[PDB]
C-alpha cells in the first residue's frame, strides 16, 4: 500500500552524484544495467522524500486540484517503479521494460512546475502569515526535488531511449547568455515596444584569451540568464519610460579558478533591501497567468517563479544566484557556477526529523 | 552580590531606540534627570545581558587574562551603576555623580574591542570547530552590545558632561568618504608605495542634484567606509603588483526614498564565494598584532575585526553591510543605511533562553 512504501523509501536518503560522475558515467559505453540498477532504489528514494513534505503543507493548499493531480502523478510514478526492485540486473526484458517507465515518466511529469503553481494560485485565491514559511519551505525543496528527479529521468532517457545526456562537457558560456538576450529582447520589444541593447565581456582568468568553456547543462544556464534578462528589461523598459532612453543591459563574465560568475548589471532604478527579497517569495510572486484569449504581449515577470527557480538551478550544482539592487540607481544580479565539476554536486532536500520540526516549529534579538 | 545583579537584569530586555528619538531627545535643551532616568536602568540591562553570554565562552577563551579584564571592567561599572538605583531624580547631586560616573565609565571602556581581541589571540595561540561557532556568534553579539552601550555612553557623557551628541542631523556622506579614503590612501602608500585614485559618482533620487545628507553618527559611517578602502586597496595593489598599474576605487553613492547605498567596487582579483565570508569570521581574521618596535609600515588587513565590525555598525541602525566577488576580477562591497531616522533602530542582542540554547546546541539537506 502507497503509506507503506512511501514510509519505507522515505527513510532513505537520495544519494548526490557530482557532475563529473554523470559525466563519466555516460561518456564512453553508457551502461544501461548499472542505471537501472542506481535509479531502481534512486528514484523511488527521491520521489518518497518529497512525497512525505507534500503531505505536510496546509490542508488549503494540499486539497486544491493542482495539488491532487502533482501528489497523484507522483503516486503513481512510485508505484510503476517499484514494480522493478524484484527484477534482475541480467533480465534485458526488464532493463527495456524499466527504460519504457523511465521515459513515460519522464513524460507525465513534463508539467510538474507550472501544476504546483496553479495549485499555489488556487490556494492564494480562495484562503495567513503562520504557514507562508512553510509553503516557502516547501517550494524550494518541491522545486529542487523536481530539478533533481528531472536530472535523473532526463539523463537515461537520452543515454538509452557530443552531450552526454543532458550535459554539454564543452558548454560554450557566452553562447548561452547571447541566446538568453535575444530572447528576451523579443519579448522586452512585443511588451515595451523598445528594449536595451546588451554589452558583454568576458575574462578568462585561468588561461586569458580562451574561450570560457564548463561541463554544464545548457538549458540551466539559459533558464538563469533569460529569467534576469527578462527582470533587469521590465525595470530597465519601467524606470526610463519618460525620457525615452534605455541604458543598456551589461553583461561580465568571469572563469577564475574555482568560480565561473555571470554579473548582470541594469540601470532599472533598483529595489530597497527591505523588498528585493520578494522577487524570491513564492507567495508574493504568485500571480494568476494571464488568458489564452489575446493578442495583447506577454508581461515580463508573473507566472510560473522565473526568479526563484533560476536561484535554484544555480544552487542545484553547489553554485548560487545573488541579488543586489542600489535603490534609485539600479540592480546587480550575479550567478555563481563552479568551474569544476568535481566540485558540481547536486543539492538534495532530505525528509528526516529536521524537516518536519520545519513545518512544526515556529528570539535572540530584539525585534525592531 | 554579583551574580544575583547580573541575573535580575539580565532578565530583562533592552529597549532599542530610534535615531530620531536620539535626535529628539537631546535637540532642545535635553534632560539630565530624564537621560539618568532611562539609564540607571538601562544601562544595567544592556551590560547583564551580555555578561551572561561572557559566562558561556569556552572556558580556555573566558580564563584569558584579557578577557578576564574585559569582564572585570564590566562587572565594575555594572556595580558603580546600580549604587543609584535607590536615589531620587530630584537628588541633584545624584545626577551630578551619575553623570561623573557614565563619564568614567566611558574612558574604563574605551579599549573594549581591542582587549577582547586580544582574548581571542591569547585564546588561538595557547589552544576547535565545536566552539568555533559560538566565538563567532558571542563576538557578534559582544560586539553589537559594546557599540549599544557605547552609544548611550556617547550620548549620556556629550549631551551632559549643531551635533546632538554623536549625532550629525545633516551628516554629509561624500565629505566622510573622502576622509576615510584620504586616511586609507596615506596607509596604501606607507605599505605598498602606491594607492589606487578614487572615482566617486553620487545620485540623490529623492532630490536629484542636492547634497546628499542623512541623520546619522558619522565616525561609524567613517569607519565603515575607511574599513572598506583599506580592504579594496589592498586587494588591488597585491593583484596588480606586476603590471605596476592600479584601477582606481570606484565608489557610487545613491540616496534613494528608503535606503542610503554606498557601492565601492575594486578590481583586486576577487576570492571564490567559497571563501568570501572569512572576511567576517573572527576565528580566521585572529592575527598577532605587529610589533611597535618597528619602522615597518602596517599591513592594510590585520589586527582589531575592522570588517566584521565594520558590517555590525551597518547592522546596528537596520542597515548592512554586503560584499559580492567575482574571484578573478574584483569585489564589490555594499553599505546600505536607512536613510529615514524613523527606521533606524538599534539592533540589540539579547540574554535569554534562545540566546543560551545557541551556545548549547548542535539536517533538512544533503551535505555536499
Ligand atoms: C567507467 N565508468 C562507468 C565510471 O567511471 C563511473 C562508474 C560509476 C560512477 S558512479 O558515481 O557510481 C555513477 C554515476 C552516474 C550513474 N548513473 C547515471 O548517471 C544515470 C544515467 O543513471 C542517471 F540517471 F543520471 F543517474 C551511476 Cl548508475 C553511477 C561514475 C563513473
Ligand atoms: C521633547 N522630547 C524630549 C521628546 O520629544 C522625546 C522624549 C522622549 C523620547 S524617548 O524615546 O522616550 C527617549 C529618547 C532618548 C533618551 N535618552 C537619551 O537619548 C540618552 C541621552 O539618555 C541616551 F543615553 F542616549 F540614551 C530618553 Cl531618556 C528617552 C524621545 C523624544
Ligand atoms: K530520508
Ligand atoms: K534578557
Amino acid at each position: 500500500g502507497v503509506p507503506g512504501q512511501v514510509d519505507f523509501y522515505a527513510r532513505f536518503s537520495p544519494s548526490p552524484l557530482s557532475m563529473k560522475q554523470f559525466l563519466d558515467f555516460g561518456s564512453v559505453n553508457a551502461c544501461e544495467k548499472t542505471s537501472f540498477m542506481f535509479l531502481r532504489q534512486e528514484l523511488p528514494v527521491r520521489l518518497a522524500n518529497i512525497m512525505k513534505e507534500i503531505s505536510l503543507l496546509p490542508d488549503n493548499l494540499l486539497r486544491t486540484p493542482s495539488v491532487q493531480l502533482v501528489q497523484s502523478w507522483y503516486i503513481q510514478s512510485l508505484q510503476e517503479l517499484l514494480d522493478f526492485k524484484d527484477k534482475s540486473a541480467e533480465d534485458a526484458k526488464a532493463i527495456y521494460d524499466f527504460t519504457d517507465t523511465v521515459i513515460r515518466i519522464r513524460n507525465r511529469h513534463n508539467d510538474v512546475i507550472p501544476t504546483m503553481a496553479q495549485g499555489v494560485i488556487e490556494y492564494k485565491e480562495s484562503f495567513d502569515p503562520v504557514t507562508s514559511q512553510n509553503v516557502q519551505y516547501f517550494l524550494d525543496r518541491f522545486y529542487m526535488s523536481r530539478i533533481s528527479i528531472r536530472m535523473l529521468l532526463n539523463q537515461h532517457s537520452l543515454l538509452f531511449g557530443k552531450h552526454i545526456g543532458s550535459i554539454n562537457p564543452n558548454c560554450n558560456v557566452l553562447e548561452v547568455i547571447k541566446d538568453g538576450y535575444e530572447n528576451a529582447r523579443r519579448l522586452c520589444d512585443l511588451y515595451y515596444i523598445n528594449s536595451p541593447e546588451l554589452e558583454l565581456e568576458e575574462l578568462n582568468a585561468k588561461s586569458p584569451g580562451q574561450p570560457i568553456q564548463v561541463v554544464y547543462v545548457p538549458s540551466h544556464l539559459y533558464h538563469m540568464v533569460f529569467e534576469l534578462f527578462k527582470n533587469a528589461m521590465r525595470a530597465t523598459m519601467e524606470h526610463h519610460a519618460n525620457r525615452g532612453v534605455y541604458p543598456p543591459i551589461q553583461v561580465h563574465v568571469t572563469l577564475g579558478n574555482e568560480d565561473l560568475t555571470v554579473k548582470m548589471s541594469d540601470r532599472g532604478g533598483g529595489v530597497p533591501l527591505r523588498k528585493i527579497d520578494r522577487l524570491f517569495n513564492y507567495m508574493y510572486s504568485t500571480a494568476p497567468r494571464p488568458r489564452v484569449e489575446t493578442s495583447r504581449a506577454v508581461p515580463l515577470a508573473g507566472f510560473g517563479y522565473g526568479l526563484p527557480i533560476s536561484r535554484l538551478y544555480a544552487q542545484y550544482f553547489q553554485g548560487d544566484l545573488k541579488l543586489y539592487s542600489l535603490e534609485g540607481y539600479g540592480t546587480d544580479a550575479v550567478i555563481y557556477i563552479k568551474a569544476l565539476s568535481t566540485d558540481s554536486i547536486e543539492r538534495l532536500p532530505v525528509y528526516n526529523k529536521a524537516a518536519w520540526k520545519h513545518y512544526n516549529t515556529n528570539d535572540d534579538w530584539c525585534v525592531p
